[PDB]
């Protein structure tokens, strides 16, 4: 069970927009988030084969870390705040499907999730 390559980050074959609530997923919550003193498991792909996890992989078929999604704001990837939000939603599922309720790192995801929304909520309208 060898790690996949992590999930992709730039498409120059897709279309881009800057736009103000963009910004502030890369400027407000992606950096609110990664300074958070429990972000470190969550900024990059799960190493299940250095963290010796051989079933990660048979169960997370949609992996999602922070340092992805450092890199598809930072490459234009996203076209909607949305898909940007889905995938912070997804990293946090991931963490909840694969781990027992209450294990450390779940408790550090809800965490994490706590001040994801509470940052959402303050998302600015569209300008
Ligand atoms: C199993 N699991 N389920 N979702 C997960 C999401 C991320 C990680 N990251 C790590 O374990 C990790 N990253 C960098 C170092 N560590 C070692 C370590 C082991 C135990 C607790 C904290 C950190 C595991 C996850």
């Amino acid at each position: 069970s060898m790690n996949p390559p992590p999930p992709e980050t730039s498409n120059p074959n897709k279309p881009k927009r800057q736009t103000n609530q963009l910004q502030y997923l890369l400027r407000v919550v992606l950096k609110t988030l990664w300074k958070h003193q429990f972000a470190w498991p969550f900024q990059q792909p799960v190493d299940a084969v250095k963290l010796n996890l051989p079933d990660y992989y048979k169960i997370i078929k949609t992996p999602m870390d922070m340092g992805t999604i450092k890199k598809r704001l930072e490459n234009n990837y996203y076209w909607n705040a949305q898909e940007c939000i889905q995938d912070f939603n997804t990293m946090f599922t991931n963490c909840y499907i694969y781990n027992k309720p209450g294990d450390d790192i779940v408790l550090m995801a809800e965490a994490l999730e706590k001040l994801f929304l509470q940052k959402i909520n303050e998302l600015p309208t569209e300008e």
